[PDB]
């Protein structure tokens, strides 16, 4: 029985959306998602250190329902930053339990590095992520890593979905 | 490559049961030793426990910052806790005032350790080192004096004599 562990920011959270419908209201802007191809978006820190941040953002399209069914067959766990925002340990862990309540909390991880995580699978946005995990990393599109090439790429949860059955 | 190290924090990188026993001690007036406590673990333990500062404040385990400085140099180095309100940042700036040469992206904030990824483990919890994939490395602690089943190392100096035996 084999163990998928799962990013949180831009893989399970909508945590781009949020940074940017914030900053287009604060400083009245009109920054596309599609501007951000290939690249990283002062009051950007501000907003993702304010309490509540991560407790609010949005899930991503489907994953609620593809986590659940991976479960059946695999070990979930959620790994996440730690001492990137320090002071959002808490709401993270909230979000997680709030929209992933059918998990197992202790399977919950808050790391720096990833390659610490003995799994079978990491589904990460994050090329630096990928490319130090010791078992299979799985990419998943995110703007800024659309011209990224050397890892398996997944775009969006039903992709997710169906690279898990033609593997089984 | 580097082999890793999984350290964990309580009754191994820092002495809490020290600490613990002391509170207890100065407010219900006691005196309980330590050696009333082989074998046993210890409402207001907990609330010791959960005041903001009590892990801020906790003494290194001797020679712990030599120890695992001097691993450092042939191995990657990787601390891992349970972490309690107020404890994720008391722990974090413990570990950076203490063990500063350490990377904070080596911190790991777990509840179950056989997530972990690494040669080595030293823990003073013997339901942690049953499920850690890697060596399991016992460091002694009052509770744990009658567990029997991982290799053990008493104190940081010790454990040092471990990893040199095998070099
Ligand atoms: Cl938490
Ligand atoms: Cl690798
Ligand atoms: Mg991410
Ligand atoms: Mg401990």
């Amino acid at each position: 029985r084999q163990r998928i562990a799962i990013d949180m920011d831009e893989v399970l959270a909508d945590t781009l959306g949020a940074v940017v419908k914030a900053v287009n209201e604060r400083a009245d802007l009109n920054i596309k998602m599609e501007s951000l191809n290939g690249k990283k978006l002062g009051l950007v820190m501000d907003i993702l250190k304010e309490p509540g941040f991560f407790r609010n953002l949005d899930v991503m399209p489907h994953a609620q329902e593809v986590v659940k069914q991976l479960n059946e067959h695999y070990d979930i766990y959620i790994a996440t930053a730690a001492m990137d925002v320090p002071t959002s340990f808490h709401d993270k862990y909230e979000w997680l339990l709030e929209y992933f309540p059918f998990l197992d909390p202790q399977h919950f991880v808050f790391c720096g590095r990833k390659n610490i995580i003995l799994a079978d699978y990491l589904i990460d946005d994050n090329p630096k992520q990928l490319e130090i995990f010791e078992g299979k990393s799985i990419m998943f599109t995110a703007s800024h890593n659309v011209y990224e090439h050397r890892f398996e790429r997944v775009s969006g949860w039903r992709d997710v979905k169906n690279y898990f059955n033609s593997i089984e």
